[PDB]
């Protein structure tokens, strides 16, 4: 298993927040952990908003595909920009950047969050879990991907807290030779263990051409 | 199969275009079949465009899961948002009914935004690929749609789009799909037979929770 690193650092609604922390993940399986506390005290928001935020080399790619995320390590790597529209009118600019120490990938994460109403679920603690997702990838050229998906929270009453996705990839050094007849779609799960203070993933990563 | 039968009318920058056809469906396969005409010439747009426009009622769903063809009735609106990488976009708006045994649609779409050198007026799109998209419940009546979609290119590129859909059921109209955990994801496919006078599918609609 390649040991990960992590830190996030950004704003919601003005309000500042950071987390550190890492764990271990195993492209084999597309299975892989994160852990990471919060460097200034609780969160102003659910901690759950996070679990998306808190690595694409670790998922399954199918037979006849290289992971081109897992790939780009050897070769110049990859950044990951998306902007997330939520449904209450709330937006999160993410970026992600990587760098690696020998069989060990280190994320710097940033996140901008602005226009979450004061009534907003992310400051609520209703969202009890995130969903599973599939993207939708596509290369636009040889050194860009990009992604497209819809995601739900599950609320405390029964409900949903939706937002959609869409992601650039920059690549440095040329996608992996698929690259290129139609899109590849990424299915993802997460398993959740949330405090205000210390937050915890395991997720589920494996993309496919056909269901 | 249940008997299709459809209309497609609207403007694409301003300019009239309609179709009519039909074709079949067999939902425990999820497949379906659609052959259109124009009925005012030759369209000024590639007729690649209108191959998601030309029946959800035809997919197959999980271990049951029904799939909402329940309506039977009593059935759902459909309105799409499309907006294209060239800044084009498409407002379409599905309209059924149930006559005898058969699913009747008349469906109407605006075109707007696509500059003149648009891929849609140049005949490079061979085709269109495959989708998974998300369906999620907005309380009862709500079911909500994502997906990207690409068009593949002559050069080997592509032309994609983003749509998001609004699935309004007139009487609830979901069980096995409303007390779901989570979403219901559909992947689908079409084969294309089109001529820029006579269009023709074959699509192929299979939703899932997991996996695959």
């Amino acid at each position: 298993a390649m040991k990960i690193e992590c830190r996030i650092t950004g704003t919601l609604n003005g309000v500042e927040f950071e987390l550190v922390g890492g764990g271990e993940g195993t492209p084999e399986q597309g299975r892989m952990t994160n852990k990471m506390k919060s460097t200034k005290g609780a969160l102003t928001f659910s901690p759950y908003l996070l679990s998306h935020v808190m690595f694409y080399h670790f998922g399954t790619y199918p037979s006849g595909y290289e992971n081109p995320f897992l790939h780009a390590i050897n070769n110049g790597g990859y950044t990951n920009t998306r902007i997330e529209k939520y449904e209450d009118g709330g937006v999160l600019h993410v970026s992600f950047s990587y760098r690696y120490e020998a069989g060990r990938v280190i994320g710097d994460f940033k996140v901008v969050g602005t226009g979450f109403p004061e009534d907003s679920v992310i400051f609520t603690d209703k969202i009890i879990r995130s969903n599973a997702t599939v993207e939708h990838l596509h290369p636009m050229g040889d050194n860009v991907l990009v992604g497209s998906f819809a995601r739900t929270f599950s609320l405390r009453d029964g409900g949903y807290y939706s937002f959609v996705v869409d992601s650039h990839m920059h690549f440095k050094s040329a996608i992996h030779p698929s690259i290129l007849g139609g899109p590849m779609f990424a299915f993802r799960r997460v398993e959740e263990l949330h405090s205000n203070t210390e937050l915890g993933i395991v997720e589920y990563q494996h993309a496919f051409k056909t269901p």
